[PDB]
């Protein structure tokens, strides 16, 4: 009797995923980085190495980054030694904090993504969390429902430990869910702790080092949906493209490992180096089916790993500086969020050119692309649209 | 100049996500549960604990679970004492123990799979990885796609520390995957291991206890596509339609939280109640619309988190005792593999139905529904429909 293509029919969306509100938080506690290496060897009772804190100085004058925005706080840290050592057992403890940050941040977020978005709660119907600080069950996507009081039958997707590339992976989730579903609105959260991975410094890890140098905190989220309600929703940028790949050559380039001592953070191969020798292939895959092959003449927004990427990625290409303003403003403000990032440079992007009269949210260009990078080695590719004024 | 609603209309597929492959697998070590309760308070050292004892034989007895698989050995856990303790810091032997398992079996699985499907593994352009049992960074995902041999730019789906409702979550997540992408070809891999929750027994943690008698290790995997090839794939179910909500007044129900002695498992209310108090809920949402209200006219698929909550579904629903055949046939071969389990009883009833010659791979019914259960207390509803022969 029944028709499932007719079902199928009148179950989908029509028009491209949409991102109809952004959203962001951080901690409350501002740490400057011109004064970092000193308060993190302090706090770690590491002075006496001194060779190593003149390197994390180096590190830290190098990284492009004036502050960043922590949970963690010098009493938190002095009431937890063992996460201020560089190995010792801390899970317990981290996760203690970080399963209870993570979403309390993440709705802070979420409140002010709904407030622009300007619709009922109770029409999301997707949820995606992502995260890479924690784990729990129920996870922090049942959290945020519960904290948000999003509807109990909310549609969730937790993706916990994943990376930084994941705020590509949250963005190509979030538009199958939107696209594949008639009326779906997807709210989106990506929130950052560095509590899992806080950790003293050791001079045979300075790959560890040079996490402590460039991880912040942060959440962000979005609403996502397609066929939005003109002149009562308020498109911001389109989804258009996605695509997730693996570098060749990258085998053990970004690692973390979740043990008794809390989240590990290794780095085994040249970073910045694999980026560059592999971004132009994702970008001749997103564009050249769009006849586009001058790069400058897109708008840009790369996951801010370290300056190093931004810079090879800039040489590689022959990018003029400007194109990645609005990813090294956020490194500058809030260091590597992870997941978070990207979105927050999105946030940054549209609102400079709406706030400088601009003929697009996409610096006043028509087309975009956004990268994720992280453990794979992976890249995550978005092909986004902006929209007018 | 390019126009999106073209890319959007060519980008898409046409018809219902479909199931074109199963196959599962399991660890090696088969354990009788009948001589379970001997086994495992010699192994933990617990048999002056007589009377918890006593109490887990029932437990055992009373399971309607024959046999589990379980890649803890008598020899792994002689040289664990940690992993044997109630409560000891043994998270980084487990973890090492399931970083390589989880993709092991899950390997085994999906090779099954990929073999029944038949078409070149270089056809597939999605993978979702589903496990409760450990985490890593890289993740059981790229782990996965290295041991296949899938192509690099395969776009992953990495899901962990979900829970037992996570079965039914990646066929929610497949469907839009598969149904919004012209061509895409999931794979699909849930792989299990209770090597992150064995525990030794407490008398004041008798909800502990009942995880020791009815989780078992598996790995299920499905290819699911749009739009199947005639007369080259081989359709065996397809989804209409899902959903997931959290059970009124079943806070805190089902409970795990990863820790440095691994993860715990707790059980705080009435599963069994909360499930079948809500399940007439989650079937007229599903099919009332369908114009269906005579629920053993469909067939089933419960995850069976325990038999009481079976046995309570059946009783409230006045389910005909062979509904549940394929599910009981499951629990009792296997015990609770969490996310894998439905994906096994998805497997014994379309072999059952082909191999006895009945008319749909539906125990010759048209229409059925699988159901998910987990920490929330939440239930993940699909839609089925069979196919013919």
């Amino acid at each position: 009797m029944v028709s499932v293509s007719e079902i199928r029919k009148a179950q989908r969306a029509e028009g491209p995923a949409t991102i109809l509100a952004i959203g962001t938080a951080n901690p409350a506690n501002c740490v400057e980085q011109s004064t970092y290496p000193d308060f993190y060897f302090k706090i770690t009772n590491s002075e006496h190495k001194t060779e190593l804190k003149e390197k994390f100085q180096r590190m830290c004058d190098k990284s492009m980054i004036k502050r960043r925005y922590m949970y963690l706080t010098e009493e938190i840290l002095k009431e937890n030694p063992n996460v201020c050592e560089y190995m010792a057992p801390s899970l317990d403890a981290r996760q203690d904090m970080v399963v209870v940050e993570v979403p309390r941040l993440g709705k802070e977020a979420a409140v002010k993504a709904i407030k622009e978005w300007g619709q009922p709660k109770s029409k999301i119907t997707h949820l995606i969390v992502c995260t890479t600080s924690g784990v729990d069950m129920p996870g922090a996507d049942y959290q945020l429902t519960k904290l948000l009081g999003l509807r109990p039958y909310v549609k969730r997707y937790m993706m916990y430990q994943q990376g930084c590339f994941a705020g590509g992976t949250v963005l190509r989730l979030a538009k199958d869910l939107a696209e594949n579903n008639k009326g779906a609105r997807v709210l989106v959260v990506c929130s950052e702790v560095t509590a899992v991975t806080f950790r003293g410094p050791s001079d045979t890890h300075l790959d560890s080092l040079v996490g402590q140098a460039l991880f912040g905190d942060g959440a962000a989220a979005l609403i996502v949906g397609s066929d939005p309600v003109p002149e009562i929703e308020k498109p911001i940028f389109e989804m258009v493209w996605t695509a997730q790949t693996i570098a060749p050559d990258s085998e053990g380039a970004i690692d973390g490992h979740l043990r008794e001592a809390g989240l590990t953070f290794h780095l085994l191969k040249d970073v910045p180096g694999i980026v560059s020798k592999n971004i132009t292939k994702a970008l001749v895959e997103a564009f050249e089916p769009l006849g586009i092959s001058d790069y400058n003449s897109i708008f840009w927004i790369a996951h801010p790993g370290g300056p190093a990427i931004l810079d090879q990625v800039e040489q590689k290409l022959a990018l003029k500086p400007e194109k990645m303003n609005a990813t090294r403003e956020v490194l500058s403000e809030y260091g590597n969020m992870s997941s978070a990032c990207v979105l927050f440079i999105l946030d940054e992007m549209r609102k400079k050119s709406t706030q400088n009269g601009l003929k697009t949210t996409g610096e006043g260009l028509e087309w975009g692309v956004l990268f994720g990078f992280g453990p794979g080695l992976t890249i995550e590719t978005v092909v986004l649209r902006s929209v007018a004024i």
